[PDB]
Order: C-alpha cells, then sequence, then structure tokens
C-alpha cells in the first residue's frame, strides 16, 4: 500500500555530467533539478531522484541500471 522511492548511490566512474544527463532523459527533468540531484549524490552519498508506486520504481531502478548507474528502491516512511 505505502510509496516507494527510488535512490542513486555515489559510485566512483561515472561522469557528474552523465549523471546530469541521465536524469534529465530518462525523468524529463530540467538542467537545474537533474544537477541539484546530481550533486546531492555526489555530495551526500545517494539522493532520492523519483517517488511513487513500487511497481513504478521498479521500473525507474531498471532504467538507470541500463544507463549503468547504481540505483535501489525502497519504501518511503
Ligand atoms: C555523480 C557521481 C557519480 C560522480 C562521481 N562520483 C565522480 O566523481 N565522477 C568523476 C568526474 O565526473 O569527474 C570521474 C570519476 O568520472
Ligand atoms: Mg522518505
Ligand atoms: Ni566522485
Amino acid at each position: 500500500e505505502a510509496p516507494w522511492v527510488t535512490i542513486v548511490w555515489d559510485d566512483p566512474v561515472n561522469l557528474m555530467s552523465y549523471v546530469t544527463y541521465v536524469f534529465q532523459k530518462l525523468f524529463g527533468y530540467s538542467e537545474p533539478h537533474a544537477t541539484k540531484l546530481m550533486l546531492q549524490v555526489h555530495n551526500e552519498g545517494k539522493a532520492v531522484v523519483s517517488a511513487g508506486s513500487r511497481e513504478s520504481m521498479e521500473v525507474d531502478v531498471s532504467k538507470l541500471h541500463a544507463a549503468g548507474l547504481w540505483a535501489t528502491m525502497q519504501q518511503d516512511r
């Protein structure tokens, strides 16, 4: 019943510019939004990047994995 979130985890390989681009490409986010989330990943170690049903977050995780980003999902409490 609960809503879920997709989290992207910091990784030591992917370019900062790539991560900003992926968030725009996969989610349609604006450049300031994508950059903000990228920097949160890089400076906090992780960031919630999207939110919704468990099934919707399963798709976001799969899309992010195909892009090569470290994504997981968990219930939002
Ligand atoms: C947003 C995260 C994944 C950035 C990386 N931790 C990072 O430091 N990337 C570097 C960079 O963009 O210069 C190199 C390692 O790709
Ligand atoms: Mg929460
Ligand atoms: Ni880094």
